[PDB]
């Protein structure tokens, strides 16, 4: 029976979880009882992107009432939704496109949970708590809750939490230290820039078996390209709860994970409103949005050299941008390397 500590073994749990699953869908409004999680597939799912993709084109470009409606069909028949009372929402608005692409990432991330879970159990002799566990390629460890390491990180939880973002403050329950398998040697080269910042990722439960699994990922050229605020790439944040909003809690559900990555950000193109990102600038490594708030310069400390932003947040200046809060975002998925993943508990 398990040899991993407690915490360790109720995240692989938490991961793991089919009744979250199944809600997330739900939420999504798919119908479970034409599309089981059993019934989910790669190849339908990757489908359904090629739809939204030429039905966002025909939104913005301006095609006929009847491709949108045709589009519409396709998209419902090979994702079955439960609308329950309502008339089934056509795809006819890019908010609404752009909340069904999100759907899919989630989809996916769910499938690959989910096939995980169900194959290579052959090993009878260990636990399948630990038969799970390594199926995440993810050395993961306890950090000592007393210890320095995890006292910094507990400051850049409580000092960074936006004022904007009252709805619930944030408790740290436990911290993990993780290593996903080929992650240090990928990231490697990039020690060699400068400006290499530890930044919070949020995402929601279901989604980190594919997360610890496949490492942080970008959206494929096949997804619309249209909601990015900048460009599609792996987008991080230094303020702790502009990340914890995209874990998806409840009052009913609050309990989330989020990540601490090191970012490596080199020289950053900076800017202020919204630009879809093709190419970086020579010599740019990186992109960041400029926001109205940001934690202060001066508390800026480091962890094992990269910087560690956890200065509570003061005014920027900078006002002639969209951005509320900073963000950031790199364009090569070997520019992360994930260090932390934290338990929190969102008190609404
Ligand atoms: C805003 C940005 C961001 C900034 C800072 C941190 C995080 C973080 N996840 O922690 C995130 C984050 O996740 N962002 C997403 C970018 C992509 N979109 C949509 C995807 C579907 C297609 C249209 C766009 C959703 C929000």
């Amino acid at each position: 029976k398990s040899k991993l500590a407690k915490p360790i073994q109720d995240l692989i749990k938490m991961i793991f979880d089919v009744e979250s699953m199944k809600k997330a869908m739900v939420e999504f409004e798919i119908d479970l009882q034409k599309m089981p999680l059993g019934k989910l597939s790669k190849r339908q799912i990757q489908s359904a992107y090629s739809i939204l993709n030429e039905v966002q084109q025909a939104v913005s470009d301006g095609g006929s009432e009847s491709q949108i409606l045709d589009l519409s069909n396709r998209f419902y028949t090979l994702i079955p939704h439960d609308f329950g009372m309502k008339k089934p929402p056509l795809l006819s608005n890019l908010e609404y496109i752009q909340a069904k692409v999100q759907m899919l990432d989630n989809l996916l991330d769910i499938e690959v949970a989910y096939s995980l879970l169900r194959g290579g159990n052959e090993d009878g002799d260990k636990d399948p708590i630990d038969i799970n566990y390594e199926k995440l390629r993810t050395d993961i460890k306890v950090v000592d809750k007393d210890s320095e390491e995890a006292k910094i990180i507990k400051q850049y939880v409580k000092n960074t939490h936006a004022a904007t973002h009252n709805a619930y403050d944030l408790k740290v329950v436990e911290i993990f230290r993780i290593e996903r398998e080929g992650e240090s040697q990928r990231y490697k080269p990039f020690k060699q820039l400068h400006n290499r910042q530890l930044l919070w990722h949020g995402s929601r439960t279901t989604n980190f078996a594919g997360i610890l699994s496949q490492g942080l990922r970008i959206a494929p050229p096949e997804a619309p390209v249209t909601g990015y605020m900048f460009g599609k790439g792996i987008y991080f944040a230094d303020m702790v709860s502009k990340s914890a909003n995209y874990c998806h809690t409840s009052q009913a559900d609050p309990i989330g994970l989020i990540l601490l990555g090191e970012v490596a950000l080199g020289n950053m193109y900076e800017l202020k409103n919204a630009s879809h990102i093709t190419k970086l600038p020579k010599g740019k490594h990186s992109v960041k949005g400029l926001g109205k708030t940001a934690p202060d310069p001066t508390a800026t400390t480091t962890l094992d050299g990269v910087e560690v932003p956890l200065g509570n947040g003061i005014s920027t200046g900078i006002n002639d941008t969209c951005l509320l809060y900073n963000e950031y975002i790199v364009y090569d998925v070997a520019q992360v390397n994930l260090k932390y993943l934290l338990k929190l508990k969102f008190n609404y």
